């Protein structure tokens, strides 16, 4: 194998990504529907316009095809679907989720925020105040 | 619902790709090799480099992480279906990184063409990529 991290072009990392807990993010449904409701155009678009872009048009894609062959495996063949949902979804939610931010509210904004929140959330309940960090421009 | 063709930022669409026969293509295992032993650096290293080199990273991982559910189903369609669409997309990149973006759709068309015309007509030589 390469050791290829996504992210690392981006300035983040795969473990960076994994210090948010797995229900911070959206679901992938949630995901694609804001996408559009912003970025349908810029997404559709024959223009690089972004690294962001490029990396988004290819995961949004490739979820596609993931989600055809766990219908697929519906029709023709509880297991499969509950761990593609699982491990694969958390893994799509992440750079979704990543990129969609970087370009809606900036992108060295999502890491001031990708960190604050890994600690605030870590606070144990008792000491850590209920007001949450807050993503914005 | 919305309408993306991965090609298209670069000038190609997936019709075009399509133009190729499924077996026009290097196999997914030749074409991990291949990006490997030439671009292993390019790829694991943090700078962007150009848009074909954020594209394949991310080719290769999906590709990755579809073979993991694999090593866990085992306890036949992929390779038939997907196979052809990493296919096409490794290739396309590789191939646009190592001879060119241009040269290598130039080649795409050629290729469809001289494969269509039938065997009796045809030169016997298929063209050649190359800078
Ligand atoms: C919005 C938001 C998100 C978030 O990530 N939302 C989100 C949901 C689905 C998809 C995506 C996509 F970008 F990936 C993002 C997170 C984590 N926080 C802490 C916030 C807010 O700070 C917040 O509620 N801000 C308001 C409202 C918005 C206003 O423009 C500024 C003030
Ligand atoms: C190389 C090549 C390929 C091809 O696609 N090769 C290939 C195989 C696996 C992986 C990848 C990768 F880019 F994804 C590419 C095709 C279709 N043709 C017609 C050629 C050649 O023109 C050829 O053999 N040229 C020689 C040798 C090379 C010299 O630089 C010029 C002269």
């Amino acid at each position: 194998s390469m050791d290829i991290d996504p992210y690392k072009e981006f300035g983040a990392t795969v473990e960076l990504l994994s210090f948010l807990p797995s229900d911070f993010f959206p679901s992938v449904r949630d995901l694609l529907d804001t996408a559009a409701a912003l970025y349908r155009d810029a997404l559709e678009s024959p223009e690089h316009c972004s690294p962001h872009h490029t990396a988004l048009r290819q995961a949004i894609l490739c979820w596609g095809d993931l989600m055809t062959l766990a219908t697929w495996v519906g029709t023709n063949l509880d297991l499969v679907v509950s761990y593609v949902n699982t491990n694969v979804g958390l893994k799509f939610r992440q750079l979704l989720w990543f990129h969609i931010s970087c370009l809606t509210f900036g992108r060295e904004t999502v890491l001031e925020y990708l960190v604050s929140f890994g600690v605030w959330i870590r606070t144990p309940p008792a000491a850590r105040p209920p007001n949450a960090p807050i993503l914005s421009t």
